[PDB]
Order: structure tokens, then C-alpha cells, then sequence
């Protein structure tokens, strides 16, 4: 029967926010979102192929004002300095934990979900079905890291608008996720991220025979970031409220590729950042006492890669991004909005 148009249009939200909690998230949901699809149902388009383009997909766009909208409204910084003014106000300690949102399609419209096991991101996909809503995505805002995110169903996927471009973003969408365990004890800024060491260098290793098999069998250099702002050159987080900044140097070190324990990543807590709204900075107040611990899944890799260097024999790739998209595309990829025509 069905037959669709591709089109953009206005989505809406769906979630399990507990309406008695106090936690941000589940307070922003719960007056902008409605209740989760209480009986959802999954259609298979029999023998159909559908053309994807996660690179340029509207849906990327529309959680992305929802998650400023999010932020704006839960943040209370004690000064906010945006465009050449200064407001201030009270800064309490909030509550702070991400929950899955559902996006859904309003009436004359349904989402297509692409089910090829390898699919990049882009291209024909042959198993193609059709549903109400997206799954569950927690809005997880970071740099150079994907986190609580969703890992891919067979191997790792490499994934880019362009290849060949230099400037465009590199999601590396891992096959298994490997623990960031972050800790504050009871200087009380100083705090330490452990990863497992042998788990990051085999994964890392993989990585790297993937991105090898993409560059024409050329040698993969990891190199740190060229410098820029805090919030580049570290691996930022929101761990409960307070502003994670960590140093990734050791996970991207390439004679690993006496190695083989834990990796201790030093990292502080920020009172003034940067905010990756673009507004621009804000401070917030000291952190809150006693035990600040975070565990959380790496599931993804935010990568850029050196130009001006056709003529050599390596290809060398920093962490980054920066465009906070690309994170909530690192989750949509399968996903677009089509019109029932
Ligand atoms: C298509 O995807 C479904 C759901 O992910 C899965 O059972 C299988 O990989 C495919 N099934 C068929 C019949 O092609
Ligand atoms: C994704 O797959 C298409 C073929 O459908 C291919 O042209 C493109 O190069 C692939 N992208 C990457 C990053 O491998
Ligand atoms: C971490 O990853 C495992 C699968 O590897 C999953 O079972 C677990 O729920 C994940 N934790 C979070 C918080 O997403
Ligand atoms: C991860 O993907 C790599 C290739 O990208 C493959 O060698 C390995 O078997 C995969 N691991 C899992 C757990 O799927
Ligand atoms: C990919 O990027 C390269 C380098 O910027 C550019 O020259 C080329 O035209 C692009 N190719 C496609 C198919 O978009
Ligand atoms: C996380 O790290 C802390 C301190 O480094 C440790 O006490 C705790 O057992 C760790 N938790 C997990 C789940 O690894
Ligand atoms: C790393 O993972 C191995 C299994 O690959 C496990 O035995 C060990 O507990 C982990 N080691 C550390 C230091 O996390
Ligand atoms: C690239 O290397 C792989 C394995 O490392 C090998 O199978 C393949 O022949 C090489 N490809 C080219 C084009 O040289
Ligand atoms: C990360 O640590 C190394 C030494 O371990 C240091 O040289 C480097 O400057 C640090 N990164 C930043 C952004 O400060
Ligand atoms: C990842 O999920 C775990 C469990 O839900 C949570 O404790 C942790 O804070 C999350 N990490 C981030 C960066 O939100």
C-alpha cells in the first residue's frame, strides 16, 4: 500500500519524565514532551531501498534547538556574559542525569529507520521499516568523546560527509563501548578519569586497520590537538552538574598501538566555561562536597584529519568536532522524516 516524498516538518517529543522529580531533564520533558508511544509498532517495507544522508537530514537541526532550549531553561550560572552584557542572578546546585527522548512525526508523516547492519550513513539502504518514533536518546553534550550512546550492531563504521575533505568530521561508531570511570574525592577541582588499558588499545588498534582500509592502506598517526580552547583540547563532560575538563593525551598515544593497566587521565572542574551554545562564557559555583563520580560508556570517536599531506605516507587525526550535531547525527544516522503521499 504506503507510498512516501521526502520532506522536512515539525517533530515532536515523547519520554518516561517522572513528573515528581526535580532532576532537569525530567522537569523539561515533562512540559514539553508528551508520554512514550505506549504500544509502539515496527512495520518492514517489503523489498523496498531507500536512499539515507545523515549529513544532511532535518532532524539533526530540530533536537538540536530542543537541547539549547534544554539548557537554557535548567542552567543556572551565577553570571552569564553574552554579546557585551553581563546578567547575574542565583546559582544553585541542580540536579543533573540525562533521560532518553523520543522524536515522533505529526499526522501525514512517519519516520523511515534503515536496519543495514554496516550502513555508513549514507547511501541505499535494503532493509528499510517504518515506525512512529525514534528509540530513546539521552542528550549527552561532549567533546572529542561520544558517550551513553548506541554502539553499532556488527563492525566498526566510519563515518563522513566527505573523506577526502579534510575539513569535514570523522564519527568513528564503535562495535564495543569501553568504560570512562571519572572521580572527584572527597584542591578540590582535581579530579581523574580510568580507562582500561588493554580494552582502549585493542579497540584503538581496530580503529585504526578501519581507518587504514578507508586511506588506502596508509600509516595512521593520533597526534593531540593543535591548541584552541579548553573545551578543543580537552575532553569536556557534564558529570552531575559540575564541568569536566580531562586530558586525552595518553589515550591517543601510537607505541601502544609496558602498556597494559589502567590509564589515569588527569582532569578538573570548571566554574567558568565557554559555553558550547556560542553565546558565549558563563561561571557557575564551586562544586559540591564530598564524592563526585561519573561512569560512563565510550561509545564513539569525534575525529579531524591534517591537510597538506597528499604527498607523505601517513594520514594523522586529532580529536574534536566541536559542532555539537554531530553528536545527536552520531545517534540519528538511521533515521528520516518522509511524507505519506
Ligand atoms: C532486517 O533488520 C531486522 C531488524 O533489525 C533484522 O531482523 C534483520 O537484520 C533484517 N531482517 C530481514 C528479514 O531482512
Ligand atoms: C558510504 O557508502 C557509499 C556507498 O553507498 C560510498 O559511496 C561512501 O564512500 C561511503 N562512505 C564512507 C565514509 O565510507
Ligand atoms: C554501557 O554499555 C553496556 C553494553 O556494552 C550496556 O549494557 C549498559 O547499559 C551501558 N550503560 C549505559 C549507562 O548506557
Ligand atoms: C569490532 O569490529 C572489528 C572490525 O571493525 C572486528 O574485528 C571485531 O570482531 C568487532 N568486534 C565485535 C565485538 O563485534
Ligand atoms: C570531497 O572533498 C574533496 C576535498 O575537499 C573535494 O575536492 C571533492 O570534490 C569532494 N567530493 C565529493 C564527491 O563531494
Ligand atoms: C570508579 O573509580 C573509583 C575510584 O577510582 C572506584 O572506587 C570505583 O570502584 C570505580 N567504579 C567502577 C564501576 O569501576
Ligand atoms: C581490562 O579488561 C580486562 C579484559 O579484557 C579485564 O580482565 C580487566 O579487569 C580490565 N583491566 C582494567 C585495569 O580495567
Ligand atoms: C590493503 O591492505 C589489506 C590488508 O592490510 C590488503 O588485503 C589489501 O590488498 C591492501 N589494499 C591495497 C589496495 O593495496
Ligand atoms: C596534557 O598533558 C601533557 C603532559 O602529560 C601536556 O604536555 C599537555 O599540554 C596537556 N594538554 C593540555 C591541553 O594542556
Ligand atoms: C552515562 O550514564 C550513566 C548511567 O546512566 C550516568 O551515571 C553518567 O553520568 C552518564 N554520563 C554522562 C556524561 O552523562
Amino acid at each position: 500500500v504506503p507510498v512516501w516524498k521526502d520532506a522536512d516538518t515539525t517533530l515532536f517529543c515523547a519520554s518516561d519524565a517522572k513528573a515528581y522529580e526535580t532532576e532537569v531533564h525530567n522537569v523539561w520533558a515533562t512540559h514539553a514532551c508528551v508520554p512514550t508511544d505506549p504500544n509502539p509498532q515496527e512495520i518492514h517495507l517489503e523489498n523496498v531501498t531507500e536512499n539515507f544522508n545523515m549529513w544532511k537530514n532535518n532532524m539533526v537541526e530540530q533536537m538540536h534547538e530542543d537541547i539549547i532550549s534544554l539548557w537554557d531553561q535548567s542552567l543556572q550560572p551565577c553570571v552569564k556574559l553574552t554579546g557585551g552584557s553581563v546578567i547575574k542572578q542565583a546559582c544553585p546546585k541542580i540536579s543533573f542525569d540525562p533521560i532518553p527522548i523520543h522524536y515522533c512525526t505529526p499526522a501525514g508523516y512517519v519516520i523511515l529507520k534503515c536496519n543495514d547492519k554496516n550502513f555508513n550513513g549514507t547511501g541505499p539502504c535494503k532493509n528499510v521499516s517504518s515506525v512512529q518514533c525514534t528509540h530513546g536518546i539521552k542528550p549527552v553534550v561532549s567533546t572529542q568523546l561520544l558517550l551513553n550512546g548506541s554502539l553499532a550492531e556488527e563492525e566498526i563504521i566510519i563515518r563522513s560527509e566527505n573523506l577526502t575533505n579534510n575539513a569535514k568530521t570523522i564519527i568513528v561508531h564503535l562495535n564495543k563501548s569501553v568504560e570512562i570511570n571519572c572521580t572527584r574525592p572527597s584542591d578540590i577541582r582535581k579530579a581523574y578519569c580510568e580507562i582500561n588499558g588493554t580494552k582502549w588499545n585493542k579497540v584503538l588498534k581496530q580503529v585504526t586497520e578501519k581507518l587504514k582500509e578507508h586511506f588506502n592502506n596508509k600509516t595512521i598517526i593520533f597526534q593531540p590537538p593543535s591548541g584552541g580552547d579548553l573545551e578543543i583540547t580537552m575532553h569536556t563532560f557534564n558529570c552531575r552538574g559540575e564541568f569536566f575538563y580531562c586530558n586525552t593525551t595518553q589515550l591517543f598515544n601510537n607505541t601502544c598501538i609496558g602498556c597494559n593497566g589502567t590509564i589515569t587521565l588527569p582532569c578538573k572542574i570548571k566554574q567558568i566555561i565557554n559555553m558550547w551554545q556560542g553565546t558565549g562564557q558563563a561561571m557557575y559555583a564551586p562544586p559540591i562536597d564530598g564524592k563526585i563520580n561519573c561512569v560512563s560508556n565510550i561509545t564513539g570517536i569525534l575525529l579531524t584529519r591534517d591537510g597538506g599531506a597528499n604527498n607523505t605516507s601517513n594520514e594523522t587525526f586529532r580529536p574534536g568536532g566541536g559542532d555539537m550535531r554531530d553528536n545527536w547525527r552520531s545517534e540519528l544516522y538511521k533515521y528520516k522524516v518522509v511524507q505519506i503521499e
